[PDB]
């Protein structure tokens, strides 16, 4: 049902801000159109995960001391979950211009500038009157700066070959790159909009952020490998692109000196035999075995601190236990 | 002198962002010194003439009604300065971005994200304790967003042809495009730091802003057009990128349904001899009639306009000439 609410508060910010550019930034319709339909092709048709887990810990803190707040902090919490969103949209804006007097490019660019800006637009005009406004409005920018940060350490992680090659650079990428975003800040939304902020162990919040976006991204790693091209999925390109990935990293720590060679004269090539010699290297390594034990072990560590959370902050530990079980 | 403070301010920025980097997003000394190298490369080299404005309107209002405070309204008009500079390093990177696995590509659109945060991380910490810092954010991200909009109407000026090709809209690209973050953006950072924003007739300084953009701009565009190439300056593009420039518009108005028919078969293309075709036709239309009384005009009404602002905001009046000196 969240979701029926969600697309209906969408119609609300999408005509708020489209009629503030007509009557007052001198918008003409042919570019209000134009925008109407860039803002549904970058910020539908996703699963809105990001945007639902803002929603759920809202209604979940309800629960703990309806009324005229009641339709305020769930309406708060659908515009908060938008920001992401749209912030989600900017991201994969930016990252189709890597995608390699244009005007596909330009295009682009501006779209990625766009969406930005909107979620400070949506923010200051809903949030307006909020006491929270200044707060929400830091703690978003600094996780949108962690996310800029984050893309360094992954874009770089093959440059100064493989020393980067750790488990803890690995969950420092992981950790800036998408936990604070995509865990953290969902999970920070829905306390602000609850102004119940101060009520929760900040460190026991961070660190199941941390550990679920690790137990994501080492699933991902291995799929962006092993699943299937169309078949069951998009295109992997971790080994063509030499990322830092969980595969790369746990090979390394259990290969021979040998096999340790043979995978760095290999990795970070397009040509389709070196990956394929890669995957035959994961393969023989019995990665597979690593993979089930590294994620039982991470899932054993978020189910305990769920437990630590439920202690001083019930209400809220049921809603990381939802957004846990999309993870899981 | 100005410029010696100015120069200081940003050593004092540019230490707490690397290391806020280095002791709270752990980041390696590596990666630290390529974004110091970085942030002086897209950040020092220019004028640094919105950055100047900034200082040069706070030390104009210390005459209005030194002690503890004089001190601080300066550093922050530094600190106001540094961020008009680093957005439009953000801007600059963008530009260059359209310049059309590539880790330049890959580093260029993270120097952009990187450079447009970094306007946050400052203002959040050099004005942590300010009451104007809510009023400055939103203010500062409104001009973000004008100049996104004020790129939209510039790159699709010459699509849906030249129905778009008419003063009103040169006037409202230059405005959103260019005169909000150049001239009205210094001049209102000026007014917050020195608490002095409601003392001053914003429709007159709001005109103003737009005036002396209009001014620079017309100036601009016949210059990219007749300045000679490396001899007097940079390359100019205009009449092959299709731009929507005051040279265009003004011949359209000008010119016979055969001279127009003529600019219409040989505007926006690379080929040179299509480009002097263009060159000609400006020349013999005589536009550098057109061009100098257009200027003499616009000076006229920046003039007058400055003595309606002096009558009740003086010591502001004397900044808005000297950045008005700075232009003329
Ligand atoms: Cl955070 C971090 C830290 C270190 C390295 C990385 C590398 N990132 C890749 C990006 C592409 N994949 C997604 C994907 C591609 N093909 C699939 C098939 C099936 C399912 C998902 C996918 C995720 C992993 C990220
Ligand atoms: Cl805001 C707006 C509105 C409509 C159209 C435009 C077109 N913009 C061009 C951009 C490039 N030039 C700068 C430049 C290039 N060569 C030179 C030689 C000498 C001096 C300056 C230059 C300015 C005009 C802008």
């Amino acid at each position: 049902m969240p979701m029926q609410m969600f697309m209906q508060v969408y119609d609300e910010i999408q005509m708020f801000l489209l009629e503030e550019l007509e009557l007052k930034f001198d918008m003409d319709p042919n570019r209000v159109r134009y925008l109407r339909k860039m803002m549904d092709t970058t910020c539908l048709g996703g699963k809105y995960n990001r945007g639902l887990t803002v929603i759920d810990v809202a209604e979940s803190l309800l629960s703990l001391s309806d009324g005229a707040r009641r339709k305020r902090v769930l309406h708060d919490a659908c515009v908060c979950g938008w920001m992401i969103e749209f912030l989600q949209a900017h991201y994969l804006v930016e990252d189709d211009i890597m995608d390699n007097p244009d005007v596909t490019v330009q295009c682009a660019i501006n779209d990625g500038l766009l969406l930005k800006s909107w979620t400070h637009m949506m923010a200051m005009h809903f949030f307006a009157d909020r006491p929270f406004l200044q707060d929400l409005l830091c703690r978003f920018n600094r996780v949108d700066y962690t996310t800029a940060v984050g893309q360094l350490y992954d874009v770089t992680s093959m440059f100064d070959d493989f020393a980067e090659f750790t488990l803890s650079n690995y969950k420092r990428i992981v950790k800036y790159k998408t936990a604070y975003y995509t865990y953290l800040l969902p999970l920070v939304m829905g306390l602000i909009v609850s102004e119940a902020l101060p009520t929760v162990d900040m460190g026991v919040t961070e660190e199941l952020a941390m550990l679920m976006g690790e137990y994501f991204q080492v699933q991902d790693d291995v799929m962006d490998c092993f699943t299937p091209p169309e078949r069951l999925g998009k295109v992997g390109t971790d080994i063509q692109d030499a990322k830092c990935s969980w595969l790369a990293v746990t090979f390394l720590a259990k290969a021979s000196s040998a096999q340790v060679a043979e995978f760095k004269a290999n990795y970070g090539s397009g040509d389709s035999e070196k990956v394929a010699t890669v995957r035959r290297l994961y393969e023989e390594a019995d990665l597979q075995g690593d993979y089930v034990a590294y994620e039982a072990a991470v899932a054993e560590q978020v189910k305990e601190l769920i437990e630590k959370l439920r202690l001083c902050s019930p209400g809220f530990a049921a809603s990381v236990e939802t957004l846990w079980g999309k993870t899981y």
